């Protein structure tokens, strides 16, 4: 049923090239684009770049686009496969690539087609996208997740000393998704004033994900600002905090550098135990109910130890890279208790659903996620609803590559109507 | 042919509520969203806000959405008007509102419906949107515009001292639109390094439109930074500069405050003659070929005097507010020679097209534009192509509410194929 596939180079939210795929069936044109991370774990499937330093600083993706146009497209068009057969199509592509990390075509080339196929499949069945995903995942129920807004940016997503990457607010106490959006926006706007008043207007510009990029170094200060904004906005009863440390970004031969954006100096490095205790103080002084990548992607010992003693949701991102094989090891060792789901870390919709199901079958929460480098594509909005994970982080309520997804979630809630369900305070396990 | 219309509240690129409209015909669903400015002129048509201080700090648009759902929609569905009749539909809504500035329904209410109608009409005619816009404007030809990238943000769009609003680069020397995008993107990434090396990481965060927000006070330094980045990227011979001063923002009862973001002090205000002398030096030292809003929206004498001796493109934005009446006065006084076209400054597709044709019939150039508060909507991309103006400003190549437009223009060029024309050095008036 796939009649034509044509790929092109477009631009992501940082102004870097990325892959976009147009797929045609008798029902019409289906288009999807691929995201790109900045703090990408070493185990992620390969994002293929041209590396021609004279063009886009080496970041063109014309090779990936060519892999689709000269190889994947004609193969898929010849097989005359039905777009609703997601698994067969994804597997064909995985087999054609033949490599462990999709380095022959690039995970960006394979994912672009995978996503477009999925969108075409939903319309093929005359059902909403989240419903089709629900079907493919084997879910009957569908639910709106609690949104986690990265409202203060640090690490590799912002120009400041702040070492930890994301400071998120989650309106778990909202009545529904739309109120969750209203609460997120109001706290965000109150925060701009809190920051402005203390550090001046120059501290209110934004980082890659729309969060403010204040010129601070102390991660505790980041948390303190969120708490103040929450209180000022009058939502202390409905908002909790989440963090994404992206510790792999400041891992230094065994230790950690909480000032890695300043000229190196090993004398300031701290040990994993020191970092673990720092988080515990954060968990003690602030409503922090979730921490992502508290340690390096392969510092397995620290992860297991922290997850066993922190008492909160611990999210694996670079640790697991949406990879069933890495996930299996994490479940066995209890390295974490939540999976960050990034379709582009593994490269296909099918492997992404497999990774989600493996995590969910083992009592893990699952938070669907965007990449710091996004596009106007809104696939993950339908994905988190169809996978019933109950939680999603897709940016601060600023910069449309973020709001496109939130707005889509608002449209899904509306479409679901009176029978719409919202995870709320049960985001970790929405379907008890 | 309009079977149904439903409006809803969504979020714009700054996290504030705005209007989105769904319109259905037998051909399907047609959706459009409305932009919102930050530095809005006093003569802009009314953007109706709820003004409920407890909700979104008074920025809700539930009232506008309701005017659509409860009044405009039922009326348009009853009249059984065909979507291809843009003018009749727009006039009907204008008559229903009955006010000069659309203060009953809100210009945001009428424009949302007006835009959805226009997209539906294109599909009804079985032709691309830009071709439909072209027919409505009476244009036989269609051409790709030179993009004007706002790469350093100041004024009311960023938390820096920098008073002037926008520092833009226009790749007039590019061979086609895709190279124009390449130049824009490469200069932007080089500029990030130039700013980082000279002012540090804290200077590399971004403003509302995706441009960097270094905390400099000197507008001239902003120009010097652009010049350096252009040189570093190696496109000195293909790029010229444009500026949006947004002088109405720092107008101070006759004088102008180029440090208006610092605590008020009348001792530093300058006269419009002194301000003009500053523009003259910019034009002498840098390849500045366009300046928007050099003076206040009603400082008519300064505009006439400057334009008469300038030699470059002078763009009216808050001066003309995409309003035929203001434009006519500006044409007669020779206040400027280019119209900034913002559909939400007047409120309808039909009036916007009338403003454009009025400017063109008088030999003025026309630059299609976004608002600092955007959405994932890409209507203006087709608009500028169909209106053949040759120039569009829709952001730095950063933040997807900007890239969605640039990406769409890349798609339009691709669809136009080998015959695609690009304004290039004839951007001021691709006609002639
Ligand atoms: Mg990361
Ligand atoms: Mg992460
Ligand atoms: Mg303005
Ligand atoms: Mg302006």
């Amino acid at each position: 049923s796939i009649l034509k596939i044509h790929a092109r180079e477009i631009f992501d939210s940082r102004g870097n090239p990325t892959v976009e795929v147009d797929l045609f069936t008798s029902k019409g044109l289906f288009r999807a684009a691929v995201p790109s991370g900045a703090s990408t774990g070493i185990y992620e499937a390969l994002e293929l770049r041209d590396n021609d330093k004279t063009r886009y600083m080496g970041k063109g993706v014309s090779k990936a686009v060519e892999h689709i146009n000269k190889t994947i497209a004609p193969a898929l068009v010849s097989k005359k496969l039905n777009v609703t057969e997601q698994e067969k199509i994804d597997k064909l592509m995985i087999e054609m690539d033949g490599t462990e990390n999709k380095s022959k075509f690039g995970a960006n080339a394979i994912l672009g087609v995978s996503l477009a196929v999925c969108k075409a499949g939903a319309v093929e069945k005359g059902v909403p996208l989240y419903r089709h995903i629900a079907d493919l995942a084997g879910n009957s129920e569908v639910i709106l997740p609690v949104p986690a807004f990265n409202v203060i940016n640090g690490g590799s997503h912002a120009g400041n000393k702040l070492a930890m990457q994301e400071f998120m607010i989650l309106p778990v106490g909202a009545a529904n998704f739309r109120e969750a959006m209203r609460i997120g926006a109001e706290v965000y706007h109150n925060l701009k004033n809190v920051i402005k008043e203390k550090y001046g207007k120059d501290a209110t510009n934004v980082g890659d994900e729309g969060g403010f990029a204040p010129n601070i170094l102390e991660n505790k200060e980041g948390l303190e600002l969120l708490k103040t904004a929450i209180g000022k906005a009058g939502y202390t009863d409905k908002v909790v905090i989440g963090m994404d440390v992206a510790a792999s970004e400041f891992f230094r031969s065994g230790k950690y550098d909480l000032d890695f954006k300043s000229p190196d100096d090993p004398s300031r490095y701290i040990s994993p135990d020191q970092l673990a205790d720092l988080y515990k103080s954060f968990i003690k002084d602030y409503p922090v109910v979730s921490i992502e990548d508290p340690f390096d992607q392969d510092d397995w010992g620290a992860w297991q130890k922290f997850t066993a003693s922190a008492g909160i949701q611990v999210v694996g991102d670079d640790l697991t890279v949406t990879n069933p094989k890495r996930i299996a090891k994490a479940v066995n060792e209890k390295s974490c208790n939540c999976l960050l789901l990034k379709v582009n870390q593994i490269g296909s919709v099918t492997e992404s659903l497999q990774a989600c199901k493996l995590a969910q079958a083992n009592g893990w929460g699952v938070m669907v996620s965007h990449r710091s480098g996004e596009t106007e594509d809104t696939f993950i909005a339908d994905l988190v609803v169809g996978l019933c994970t109950g939680q999603i982080k897709t940016g601060a309520p600023c910069r449309s590559e973020r709001l496109a997804k939130y707005n889509q979630l608002l449209r899904i809630e509306e479409e679901l109507g009176s029978k719409a369900k919202f995870a709320g305070r049960n985001f970790r396990n929405p379907l008890a």
